[PDB]
């Protein structure tokens, strides 16, 4: 509907979960915009790091500009204050050691700019991050950033070398990395090269992990025309696979459904079954700019002439938003485990997976896998 009312599903009535649903819904919008731009390539995305940079920035923004941002983050549908106080919490929860997610955001400003401490104060408190002011020296500024996303990602992300843009006003950076563990490991001796249908005309061989007697939560959505399965990870997390029925690169109907609320129903409507599971080994990375995506996400106003007078007196505008993500999984797990039910779940064709946090329900990672072999 779109109007302000009180929450019903007890899950979203919790403030931190409510905030996670908004930020996550922003993630889904971004994914949909980006998937539309990359019709033939894998899409790896960890929206949280980017959503956090926007929300942090919105601190030194004024009414009109702030709203533009708040509306893209679904905050205007949250009838609760201390939205930043809650964000501090959410972050504390999903970045905890037990999870295996490392997510960081950074606001970078143009050379010689002077930032009002009234802005730095709220920012460092709620988001635990200080703004970096560019040096002007191209080689020195790029070193700084790389060392930053290095100390942050504990050196699990490829040190970039794209050379910061000549023209920079405000730069937002969102980096994230993930290497987790299933509650049940896979037999490394059961992993073999198998056929992966890239599409109806092309096939390739990628190493596939296997478990002929896997216990996962399953469900078939007749409308979307796909098979949904959920595998748990240690640290109270899960991965949801959306496997279409026929081989295809067209996953639109499905993508169009991805929302926080939709995922909550699927999570509960799922039934535990036993299945023959084969999932490809995955090790992916992505380093790009999502500025063009945000531009057609009702966020153009920020690249034009926004009002950030709460940050500085000089007119500054959102110039670029960069994202660096690294995702990976394999056999590593925690431990192991009349009349049955048949069930095949073979991920040997284009699919979409969603790494979600079980406690808050926050979207930690999303990917459209057209080719396991990676970029
Ligand atoms: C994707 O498949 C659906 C269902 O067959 C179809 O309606 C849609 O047109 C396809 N995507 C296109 C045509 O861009």
């Amino acid at each position: 509907t779109g109007a302000l009312v009180e929450e019903e599903d007890p899950f979203f009535k919790v403030p931190v979960n409510k905030l996670a649903a908004a930020v996550s819904n922003f993630g889904y919008d971004l994914y949909r915009v980006r998937s539309s731009m990359s019709p033939t390539t894998n899409v790896l995305l960890s929206p949280l790091s980017v959503a956090t940079a926007l929300s942090a920035l919105s601190l030194g923004a004024d009414e009109r500009t702030e709203s533009i941002i708040h509306r893209a983050l679904y905050y205007d549908l949250i009838s609760s204050p201390d939205i930043h106080g809650t964000y501090k919490e959410l972050l504390d929860t999903v970045t905890a050691p037990q999870k295996n997610l490392k997510s960081a955001s950074r606001i970078v400003f143009e050379k010689k700019l002077r930032i009002k401490s009234s802005f730095v104060a709220p920012l460092e408190k709620s988001y635990g991050t200080r703004p970096r002011v560019l040096t002007g020296n191209p080689r020195l500024d790029l070193q700084e950033i790389n060392n930053w996303v290095q100390a942050q990602m504990k050196g699990k992300l490829a040190r970039s070398t794209k050379e910061i843009p000549d023209e920079i006003s405000i730069l937002l950076l969102g980096v994230a990395h993930f290497k987790g563990q299933w509650v049940t490991k896979f037999d490394s001796r059961k992993t073999s090269l198998e056929d992966f249908y890239l599409d109806e005309e092309r096939t390739v061989r990628v190493p596939m992990m296997s478990d002929p007697k896997a216990v996962l939560r399953y469900g078939l959505d007749s409308d979307l025309s796909c098979k949904i399965a959920q595998l748990p990870l240690t640290g109270s997390m899960s991965i949801i696979f959306f496997l279409p029925l026929k081989v295809t690169q067209n996953l639109t109907l499905i993508e169009e459904s991805l929302t926080s609320e939709f995922i909550h129903d699927i999570d509960r409507e799922l039934k535990t079954v036993q299945a023959v599971l084969t999932v490809p080994k995955l090790k992916l990375s992505y380093e790009g700019e999502v500025t063009k995506s945000l531009q057609e996400m009702k966020l153009q106003s920020l690249f034009d002439s926004p009002d950030f007078s709460k940050i500085t007196g000089k007119p500054i505008k959102l110039t670029q938003v960069e994202h660096r993500a690294g995702f990976e999984w394999n056999e590593d797990g925690a431990g192991t485990t009349h009349l049955t039910f048949p069930l095949d779940y073979h991920l040997n064709q284009p699919f979409i997976f969603v790494l979600r946090d079980t406690d808050t329900g926050a979207l930690l990672f999303i990917g459209k896998i057209l080719d396991p072999r990676g970029p």
